[PDB]
């Protein structure tokens, strides 16, 4: 009997779960929340980095497999480059934030009631090579994301080699194997929305027990985050969009008076995929060429995902400080390498830039097992349904303001 | 040159054993046999365990496909769910079976020496969550079946509601994975087969240690076990069909007697997928609907497998009073909770419940790896050759009487 | 802006190498060669043993599925064992040529400084079992070569025998999960390819470096290597093929003269896949029916490599020795074993014989992990860029020898 509207669902669970979390955050004791409550929650997130895999495996010899040079017209190529820049400084901006907002910096925890400290990184050397797989499998099946990323990419490069063949048992081959990876990529997306309805029982679960522990000062860095985040946002927009959508003499209000109907769409469905429908029809609107955004809008709603490249450039540094921890310049510049190969997974659903979190901590070390960094990304993940809004909102604004400079351009 | 019928073949492994056995059992000390002999048995057994994993997952992905609702009539629905409960309660059986008769309780073994105590079980609360993978691949790569089941039937789940998506190369993506999977399942099942070549060779040297080592006190037990079997078995048709074949009008003794060629052909070819053609035969024959028996007989041949249910349910009591163990409830809810999800992976050909009694082991932490299992197990492999029979002869029969039921529901 | 002649590529690298070492294998200590320089040789072979293992897998299940009996016309059967015997030979005489040519004794290498002894090998017993995977994927994942082949085959096989059923959904199934399989095992091959690409690179750094170090008593087994194998080469075409030529009255002399295009094309290209186009024109040249090198010309030019065979054999030689090891009848013969089951999977191109000599090395348990295998490997695999080109032109020969055998046999 559960149908309600996804985000109030959650938001319901979210509203809902603060008070009885501080409610119960004076009176009986948080561990009943500890014993009864938690265990709910994190079954959620246990549902998440459960596909964190297959989903950072699939979904990037796949995206690999569109972007394949020269498998993309010399069209691709440009818009290409955009994306992939316009996804790496939204990032840069994300460190910016978090370089002046310190969420994290005065929540800082005891997990267990032990400090955590990172395990030394093997010789700059090494850590190159780990990116090699020693053995395909042996990587897949456990962690070392470097690799599984690394591998998987230059499969799908090989791939869209093989459809290039003389052979044609051979150019086939190519299709169906690749095809059948992808909807595994794309399986994966469904559970997601089969979680993201137990998001609401989770979210409620999860940060309830935030509140009942930590008791109130969190909310405080949590409100901070969210700060940081869309003040960021709103920002891109102008620092980046308002400064390229006029250095090719397109008027930048209007555009947006334009995606208007398409944007505060994205805002409230949060599915950069679902939303294609009312994308390519303002395209067409704002007059783009069939040929042109036929391509681009189906594109760039999966890779140039610059939202969520800050999202993780942002929740990164709310993690490492809620750790009372220094992020040295190596990793730094990680998070983002990360951050932007993460981006191109996704295909911009519910729980997106959560899951790939993960994704770039485990690149980075931290591995969610560790009780410190699970509690903490714990508070990250219930709010996630907030945040999200707005960044898919942007993802899609990323789209279209590149195809509007494509088709100028052309 | 070895061309002979399959049954014999092992029969002819199986009497001769115990006599070269128990006279090796008088003579030449047991080790010449644990020496020279073992060694061949146990690669049988390797040889099963081997293809748990894989059996284990692509049956139960591809199973859930079928299943998957709404991917079914609602004649489906209606059979579906006769399959389950009859399925359910046929193991509820095999544990009053398994509590009236106590087969291993007096064979008690030490193994090496050493008697068994079985490692610590979590946290109820971990218990669950541990059924959600961590990691898919890092937990099929290991083991640990409890995930390995949610995960494959969740995907089998998303598989079919991606065939019915708006778009195509979506749409077409299921169909393809879906069916590379299946197949990998199929293959399996040949192998199986294959392996049930070597099962002569086989049953003769696993039992005849178990017949050098033990003495005799040991057939006691075996023919304790095949009555157990037997007695639940003709118990069942009785308790449970002829009561329900009675309350929807129809006449069991007569439906019986039309089913007399099929299932006293499925006695002896053990294989519930070749004796398809036979079933839908007699389907017709006693009157049946071509759209009806088309359906629920090429599904209940490999779901509702209530024989193979049962066989677990028992051997599984076998073995655990055979290393002198008590089963709790939890587990023992565990043991059917599996053994049904179980016979939702078989196709119902020769080893069918011998490997997935693996399964059943390994789900409630019983590694076969430890030894004192290891030899236990061993036995009732040895004879399952015979239970099969009587067994699969039963899983059929199950399936008719389905069908009856639902073509005058109809 | 790298697009010069591969061969030459390397051979650059190679040449050039061997004095920039030796130069600085004077002056500057090989220390900055060991900072500055192996960081990129290794790569290179981590950019190998990185895919030993989906092309282990991937091209066994395909290979099996090729020759699968009786999927194949009795014209095949014929040739088959041609090749069989003619790939086992090949290696008989790889020992030969490895145990009057000793290469490796006389340049024992101490590794960090600490001689290499080899972990006990089971009970002959387990050993056997151990072959038979105790769970497919977590054999499959970590090494363990021994039992990776033995399944992938036996899922071959099981393979051929499903698109042979009466259920068509059944039959289809096969066909899709094979084809899929079959690609990745395609992929493989062009990424080895893009690596022999960096090939000119790393060839450069590896055996600088051995250069650098180990002085120069290093090229007189290399050197002598080199002998080891073009000498049992050219005999190979003597003592074989001219003794089976004219074994079914076809002049051996002509033979070759028209074969004398083909061969020394492959010699160049050494790619036994690339140059099929000459390689069946030829065929007709020389009078061969097109319903028989229509068949046999693409099957031998992946099975059969009866030059790979030797290469291994003697590398392994090279190797052993190298670390001052003597070679247990019982892995010499499963050197073989090997070194066949390792030319059934390769395709014939670039790197080929180099990357399944990890296998071979994997399987007598020498890992390559292990740094005195590791500089050593390390030495073969840099001129193996030229003991390929011999070889790869010896592999053609081989096929085409068959061929005239059963045409005329025909
Ligand atoms: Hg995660
Ligand atoms: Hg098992
Ligand atoms: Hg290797
Ligand atoms: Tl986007
Ligand atoms: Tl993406
Ligand atoms: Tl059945
Ligand atoms: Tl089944
Ligand atoms: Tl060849
Ligand atoms: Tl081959």
């Amino acid at each position: 009997y559960i149908e309600y509207p996804v985000l109030q669902k959650i938001l319901i669970g979210l509203i809902l779960g603060a008070i009885v979390g501080l409610i119960l955050g004076h009176y009986g004791y948080a561990h009943a929340v500890h014993t009864y409550v938690k265990p709910f929650g994190d079954l959620f997130v246990r549902l998440l980095c459960m596909l964190v895999m297959p989903i950072v495996f699939a979904s990037l010899v796949v995206g690999a497999a569109s972007i394949s040079p020269a498998r993309l017209g010399r069209v691709g190529v440009k818009i290409v480059v955009y994306y992939l820049l316009t996804s790496a400084f939204a990032v840069t901006l994300g460190i910016i934030m978090a370089r002046l907002f310190n969420p994290g910096a005065g929540i800082h925890l005891a997990v267990g009631g032990q400090q955590f400290q990172p395990h030394q990184a093997p010789p700059l050397v090494h850590i190159l090579l780990d990116i090699v797989p020693t053995n395909p499998f042996g990587a897949l099946a456990n962690g070392q994301v470097l690799p599984t990323i690394f591998f998987a990419i230059i499969l799908g490069i090989a791939i869209t080699y093989l459809m290039n063949s003389e052979n044609e048992k051979v150019r086939k081959s190519a299709e169906t194997l690749l095809d059948a990876i992808n909807g595994l990529a794309e399986a994966m997306y469904k559970i997601v929305n089969g979680v993201m309805q137990y998001a609401p029982i989770g979210v409620f679960a999860l940060i309830a027990y935030v509140m009942a522990e930590q008791g109130v000062h969190v909310v405080g860095e949590l409100a901070k985050v969210t700060a940081a985040v869309y003040v960021g946002l709103t920002l891109q927009i102008l620092l980046v969009y308002f400064v390229l959508l006029k250095i090719y003499g397109i008027d930048p209000i209007s555009f947006i008076k334009h995606a208007k109907d398409a944007m505060l769409t994205a805002f409230v469905t949060r599915s950069s995929s679902g939303t294609l429908p009312v994308t390519m029809r303002v395209a067409k609107e704002m007059g783009i060429s069939e040929g042109i955004y036929s391509f681009t809008l189906p594109l760039g709603a999966t890779i140039n995902m610059d939202g969520t490249a800050l999202y993780q450039g942002v929740a990164t540094f709310f993690i490492a400080n809620a750790l009372g921890s220094h992020l040295t310049v190596g990793q730094q510049l990680t998070i983002v390498l990360t951050a932007v190969l993460a981006s191109i997974g996704t295909a911009g659903v519910p729980g997106a830039g959560a899951i790939m979190l993960c994704m770039v901590l485990h690149s980075v070390g931290l591995p969610l097992t560790d009780p410190n960094v699970a509690a903490a990304y714990a508070m990250i993940l219930g709010i996630d349904a907030i945040l999200d809004m707005g960044r898919t909102m942007v993802n899609v604004t990323g789209d279209l303001t590149g195809t509007a400079i494509v088709a100028k351009t052309e």
